[PDB]
């Protein structure tokens, strides 16, 4: 059956909804970048294997879906941006579009991310006055 899907792959129209029901975090690599995809999901491989059970890992074109990159948090205007979407908290822990994505970069970040802190880097959450009780 089509049950089981590859969990380091490609984020479509089919797949994302089931990493979304894995109930695990997902790393959405928005990559806009057809070329170094290949070396850019190729660092990803060994740094999501390590994490193969525990986080989505999809390479997602930032081309044709890249609205979807600050669908959740980034400007969508920039080289390949990797986001991590919660499945669990909702948030969106995700990288600089301008900085590196590189093997270490990502697995420095998914790792600390994974371990507790890494936050939300913005996301609109007022703090507006409340009353003692």
């Amino acid at each position: 059956g089509p049950l089981g899907s590859p969990l380091i792959g490609e984020i479509g129209p089919e797949t994302y909804s089931d990493y979304m029901s894995a109930g695990i975090p997902l790393a959405y690599i928005f990559a806009e970048t057809a070329e170094e995809r290949k070396e850019l999901s190729d660092k990803l491989k060994p740094i999501a294997e390590a994490q193969r059970g525990v986080i989505n890992f999809g390479t997602i074109d930032a081309k044709a879906f890249g609205a979807h990159a600050g669908n959740l948090n980034l400007k969508t205007d920039k080289f390949p941006a990797f986001a991590i979407q919660e499945v669990a908290k909702n948030q969106k822990f995700p990288f600089d579009q301008e900085k590196e994505i590189t093997f270490e970069a990502i697995k420095a970040f998914v790792d600390d991310f994974v371990a507790g802190k890494i936050e939300p880097s913005i996301k609109s959450e007022p703090i507006p006055e409340k009353q003692e009780g």
